[PDB]
């Protein structure tokens, strides 16, 4: 494409987790003959900075989609100008975010281009990245160095371009020979790591860099050189081996990555000069990753020390290992990812091959350099045997290096104890599938029985009343009472008094009224009974979908819709913590029904602290409430009593779940604590207090989100290990139990998210059922009896304008009323589901905005058809800003208006009956079943997970969706049909000081006791002792960023999959 | 035949549906008198029936099907294409008030769906500013929307009888018909349409329906949206 | 012919017309007496068999001032 060798470095902002298009800019860049080095998402601009000054490119592009993009590029050209980088291009994405004004003013700042949707439509998304590329096709060639001065100084910067020189063949002759002669005296240790492509090199090299740090307290200086290979018809790569490296991030690591630049080998033909001017650097070890060689491949062998075969469990037969070249001259092997099946067996099938290629009949096949090892678990012993090995054969390798600081530990195998869902239960979604069909089966057998029975006895009758009488029918009519199970038989006898019950005005101690009259003076029954008179239809329909509040609850898991409190339950976050209490007073204003939910900005959602760092400055506040510590949490929710059991709090929180939960524990807790202290005008004695404490853990209503696992899914939000986050999940689970917190929710597991990026209804319902069935099988494996978590299970999803929107509630309750009930034996409470749904925010459109109140209000309509347990509606201009407070009142009259004014609505099961209902519950049922059995066959989630099956699935719909809608084959009023012929188309500065102050406040308040607390929660996770109930003392003393950074240092941070 | 006006106001949907149904019976016993076929005049009748919140609405038009496909057909004798009452149906002007007029618009898809699951045979849909100045060619525009979406976009309105087999629309639908069924035996006993109107009946009963809606507007007791209820804090316009 | 199925993105099929899975044929000539498929006695589900698959026309309703300014608002909307 281009004239030179260009080269990118794309990124998504700090705690910008927006990258549904950064995937795709990555792909025109590589088709246009660009080397990409992409960073993921969640990038500051010190990482950026420092990966584009390494890997020498011509240009950077980032996108910005949560805000404060104006600090952050400004940040990003101070930053580059400083460290010899204001040649360097910086570029911005085409987000709507980005207003005229900010443009020019970046623009003019020193940012390259910044492209505004009006650039979008009219270069075209290609045209864009066409005119991007063109800018950046420049030679860096002429900023080398002509002298090694620079470079053996120490000069980083030089040596990145020193390398771009060498990388292009543009350096002088004498100058590579002197480079060399240099590097020979230099007499440093080179190690080579090699193996199939996606085995874990990277992951493992960053591992084993994070160990050589830790061990020798960053006293060395290492060399990083990952190559990956390149398309060979545009020229251009995909460089995504930095992506990974997360213990790079120091001044003493330098990485730079290769293309292979040809359409065959694995190693870059500049591979020996690039080594050569690190060791000349006066680096203390170099390392060189290959990108993915087959099995008969060994082109890392001669330009290393020492080479490291990396390769998975993963390799089909025994005899396999006998072409594997690289079994011939690897130094070491890493049989990584130890934790899938099979591993055990594919060690000892490595050890004795690589014991039989070196011929070593004297020695044990243990005694073989042949390791396992799991990089992808923190800390992981297995990498620390390995990274033992790999010292011990350097430290005669010519290498001096101080007395390990890491436990000399001894062993060739990882001792993995993190199991969240055994292999023996790896096909528990099919077993579900089945259990459910199973069901069924018996609904249809013992419907035709109560039909056959009631046929004889009724055709009996008619004989016996006609004269002549045959006793003969009587027999086989007593033949089907015992086929008949006791649990059908006693439905059939209770069908007569069950319709005495509800046939009255009242629902007979406690008594319920039945009936709201209209104004015409017809009686309207909330439950409305079906006439059926054959016992066949009966039994059926008690069976299939009974009435509310009865099995298998498929018209809700409540007898009746509750009095006090609608479903109604909106969103609310911006600014500090007394803006948002302002907004949650002025929504609950008036009302009884005191239902919260909270929204958290993107500062708070990563768990950080507030600071005056640009990178995070610009986005405390925007896009959700700032809170930072408990004394912030306080405020958020002060004049509500948390404790009231009209009262309860949602809050959408993911990887720093456990925290604020703690926080919100506290809170609720010290509002009794301040209601004693006043009620009684004395602080309560120490028996008291417990009292009090014990009290409110158990009465506190609430739910707190905490979806790990649909974060590694799509949002790409993690911050901690999916494993770690797991563990302390779980750990809050256990602290519930214990102290009997009965009306909490531990986690609302999502569905929108998954929703919201192009999943189908269909889709949306089957992963989130899927992925809340593996919470449990991953508790229930730990050792939790099915009735102690089952009732804090909540769910949240998307609801839309798809017909199966219109069956998603019911068809999610009785999945789970019968696989409860069925399979795990758990109580009623457990067989209950209860959900949350809010409006598809995918069908908010930005042309006519007006139009979009239509569309939320038959969503809404058919969720409390549905009998949801709680509803978001969406403002009508949500598509182009934030929810106002013109535009929330018309989101929230559309529940006001169904729930009041709305005829049909005063009747509580409206959908039972209808033809149209039964049968697309059917049919969304069995999907979802079907949906069950292809994640079961790839492993449970986790196990589709590690390929990227739901995330490849959700793409592959949104894409389709997207074409329809473009080619105008699914209608979309208002913006690709009935367009208008006239019309064609958050934070205060006071607040974002405030909440530092404030922090500052706190930090100066608890100086003394944040250090040992902080050591005391680090060591409860190396104890495996309870983090949660750390957690309940810490954020007393702490705050939000010093538990998660608290955590990091012994919980470690989330890799950048894919 | 029309009940929008008698409906507008004030007249519960049973005594809309009740007192339309029997004028229209009334021009049918009027012609017949005069010794038409009824095969000849039938099939020339039209329907016109206002849509609202109240829940019988939502069987109106079934109800206004059978009542009609089963006299012409016992009682009359008459053809297929006699049986098939055919009517149009606007939303509430009744329901469309004048303080935060943005809420209409979701009233009025409210009523233009049910309106469309029952089957209608004509839709109109009002604007959400009608109930203050004349319709805009905006407001037009998201009165037509309304239909639009719900026709192209709107799922379950892919299915053309998605109200058979609801237990409720049945309950309701044998509810509704036995209470018009009653009102027309209350307007036979005073003389038919004819009489009745002697005696200002439907006036009378219409002027009383429209009373009681005040009432318990004004009380409190029937919550509107806006209106006597989660009122606009900003001001009263 | 007349196509009795519309697919869903999802690719669910959605009947235009649902029938009753009964068995019990008490039931079933209860239901096809009282509430028959549209366009079939007593057309409680409607007088035609399907929706018309044709645009629905917009009506087009003008009328003030003279019969002129009438006639034009006429002719310019139904252009
Ligand atoms: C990307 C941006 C968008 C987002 O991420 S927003 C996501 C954040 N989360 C949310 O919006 C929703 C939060 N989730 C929740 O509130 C809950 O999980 C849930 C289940 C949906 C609703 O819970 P609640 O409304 O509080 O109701 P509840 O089940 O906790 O009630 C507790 C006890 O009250 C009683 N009760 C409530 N309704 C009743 C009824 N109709 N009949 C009889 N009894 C009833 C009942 O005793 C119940 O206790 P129990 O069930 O017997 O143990
Ligand atoms: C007036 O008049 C009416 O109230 C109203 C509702 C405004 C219009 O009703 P329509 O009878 O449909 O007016 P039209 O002139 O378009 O009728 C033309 C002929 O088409 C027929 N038709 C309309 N919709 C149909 C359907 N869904 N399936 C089968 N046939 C249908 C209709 O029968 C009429 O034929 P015909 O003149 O009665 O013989
Ligand atoms: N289940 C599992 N996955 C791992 C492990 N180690 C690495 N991975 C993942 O395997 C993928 C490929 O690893 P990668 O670092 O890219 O190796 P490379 O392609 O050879 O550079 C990444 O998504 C890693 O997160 C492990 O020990 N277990
Ligand atoms: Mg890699
Ligand atoms: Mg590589």
């Amino acid at each position: 494409g281009p004239a030179n060798k260009v080269r990118f470095v794309t990124a998504a902002s700090l705690f910008d987790g927006h990258d549904a298009s950064i995937n795709i800019m990555r792909r025109i860049l590589q088709s246009q003959g660009c080397e990409v080095i992409h960073l993921g998402h969640n990038r500051s601009v010190q990482e950026v900075v420092t990966a584009a000054l390494q890997e020498d490119v011509q240009g950077i592009a980032i996108s910005s989609y949560q805000g404060g993009h104006v600090e952050y590029f400004k940040y990003m050209i101070d930053l580059l100008r400083e460290h010899g980088g204001e040649h360097i291009q910086v570029f911005g994405g085409g987000g709507g975010v980005i207003v005229p004004d900010e443009i020019r003013e970046l623009q003019a700042y020193g940012v390259a281009r910044i492209y505004s949707p009006e650039d979008g439509q009219r270069m075209g998304l290609a045209g864009m990245i066409t005119d991007m590329a063109q800018r950046c096709d420049i030679d860096l060639t002429r900023y080398a160095p002509t002298t090694l001065d620079t470079v053996v100084a120490g000069d980083r910067r030089a040596l990145a371009q020193l390398i771009t020189a060498l990388e292009n063949g543009k350096a002088d002759p004498e100058l590579v020979s002197a480079l060399h002669a240099q590097a020979k005296a230099a007499a440093v240790p080179v190690l080579g790591i090699t193996g199939t492509g996606g085995a874990g090199k990277s992951s493992l090299t960053d591992e084993l860099i994070r160990r050589f740090r830790l061990d020798q307290d960053d006293a060395l200086s290492i060399a990083v050189i990952s190559i990956d290979p390149s398309r060979r018809k545009s020229g251009g790569a995909l460089l995504g081996d930095r992506i990974r490296m997360n213990a790079i991030n120091h001044p003493n690591i330098f990485m730079r990555s290769l293309a292979t630049r040809e359409a065959g080998s694995e190693i870059s033909q500049a591979l020996p000069d690039v080594i050569a001017a690190c060791k000349a650097a006066r680096f203390d070890l170099v390392i060189v990753e290959t990108s993915g060689i087959g099995q008969g491949d060994a082109a890392i062998v001669p330009h290393v020390d020492l080479s490291l075969y990396v390769m998975t469990p993963e390799f089909g037969a025994a005899s396999q290992l006998e072409k594997i070249d690289m079994l011939d001259f690897a130094d070491f092997v890493a049989i990584n990812k130890f934790d899938r099946k099979g591993a055990q067996d594919a060690w000892r099938d490595v050890a004795k091959q690589v014991q039989r290629n070196r011929e070593q009949w004297h020695s044990r096949a243990e005694d073989m350099p042949v390791y396992g090892t799991q990089a992808s678990r923190f800390n992981d012993d297995g990498v620390t045997m390995l990274y033992q090995g790999l010292v011990g054969a350097l430290g005669a390798r010519g290498m001096s290096l101080k007395p390990g600081t890491l436990p000399n530990l001894e062993g060739r195998i990882s001792t993995g104890q993190n199991v969240i869902v055994p292999p023996a239960r790896s096909r528990y979604l099919a077993e579900l599938a089945d259990t459910v069909r199973a069901y069924h089966r018996r609904v249809v057998a013992q419907s035709k029985l109560a039909r056959e029975r009631q046929q004889l006895r009724a055709a009996h009758d008619m004989l016996q009343g006609a004269g002549h009488e045959s006793a003969a029918l009587e027999t086989l009519a007593s033949e089907r009472d015992v086929s008949l199970g006791a649990v059908e038989r006693k439905l059939l006898a209770m069908w007569p008094q069950m319709q005495q019950a509800y046939s009255g005005d009242e629902y007979v101690e406690i008594r319920t009224g039945l009936i709201s009259t209209t104004l015409s003076g017809t009686k309207i029954r909330k439950v409305v009974l079906p006439r059926f008179e054959d016992e066949g239809e009966i039994l059926k329909w008690l069976m299939r979908e009974n009435v509310p509040g009865s099995f298998p609850y498929t018209a809700g898991v409540f007898a009746f819709k509750r009095e006090g409190e609608d479903p109604t339950r909106m969103f609310a976050g911006e600014g500090d913590a007394f803006r948002t209490n302002r907004r949650f007073k002025l929504v609950s204003e008036g009302m009884e029904a005191k239902r919260l939910s909270t929204a958290f900005d993107s500062v708070t959602l990563y768990g950080e602290d507030p600071h005056e760092r640009p990178d995070i400055y610009g986005k405390v506040g925007n896009s959700g409430v700032s809170i930072a510590t408990l004394e912030d949490m306080k405020v958020l929710y002060d004049g509500f009593d948390l404790t009231n059991p009209s009262t309860s709090v949602s809050m959408t929180i993911n990887g720093p779940a456990p925290t604020i939960l703690a926080m919100f524990m506290n809170t609720a807790i010290d509002q009794q604590i301040d209601r004693f202290r006043a009620d009684n005008g004395r602080d309560p004695t120490a028996d008291e207090e417990a009292k009090i404490r014990a009290w409110v853990l158990q009465n506190v209503r609430g739910t707190v989100q905490a979806d790990i696992l649909k974060e590694d899914q799509g949002q790409n939000t993690c911050i901690f290990s999916t494993e770690f986050s797991l563990k302390v999940m779980g750990d809050i689970q256990e602290y519930f139990v214990h102290h009997q917190v009965r009306n909490f929710y531990s986690v609302s597991i999502s569905g929108y998210h998954i929703a919201e990026a192009g999943a189908n209804p269909i889709s949306q319902l089957a992963f989130t059922l899927a992925n809340g069935f593996t919470y449990v099988e991953a508790y229930l494996a730990r050792g939790m009896h099915i009735d102690d978590f089952a009732p804090n299970l909540s769910f949240f999803f998307s609801n839309g304008m798809d017909p199966e929107y219109s069956v998603l509630g019911r068809v999610a309750r009785r999945i789970w009323a019968v696989t409860m009930r069925d399979k795990y034996g758990a109580n009623d409470r457990s067989q209950k589901l209860k959900y949350h749904i809010q409006t598809s925010g995918r069908s908010l459109h930005a042309q006519e905005i007006d139009f979009n109140d239509i569309r939320t209000t038959l969503q809404a309509l058919i969720a409390i058809y549905d009998n949801c347990n709680s509803l978001h509606t969406n403002a009508y201009d949500e598509a182009i800003t934030t929810p106002t407070a013109e535009s929330v009142r018309r989101a929230l009259a559309i529940q006001l208006i169904i729930n009041r004014e709305w005829g049909v609505a005063k009747c509580e099961n409206p959908n039972q009956g209808s033809f149209l209902i039964e049968e697309l519950t059917d049919l969304v049922e069995e999907a979802v079943l079907q949906e069950f059995e292809r994640i079961a066959e790839r492993g449970g989630v986790l196990g589709a997970m590690e390929t990227g099956y739901q995330r490849g699935k959700i793409q592959e719909e949104s894409l389709y969706y997207e074409q329809l809608k473009h080619d105008g084959t699914l209608p979309i009023i208002g913006v690709n049909t009935f367009r208008n012929p006239n019309g064609d188309p958050r934070s205060s500065e006071d607040e974002k000081q405030s909440q530092l102050h404030r922090l500052t406040e706190f930090h100066g308040a608890h100086q003394a006791d944040a250090e040992a607390m902080l050591a005391r929660l680090r060591q409860a996770v190396i104890d495996n002792r309870n983090v949660f109930a750390v957690l309940m003392d810490a954020v007393r003393v702490c705050s939000l960023g010093q538990i998660t950074h608290a955590l990091f240092e012994v919980g470690g941070q989330y890799r950048r999959n894919m």
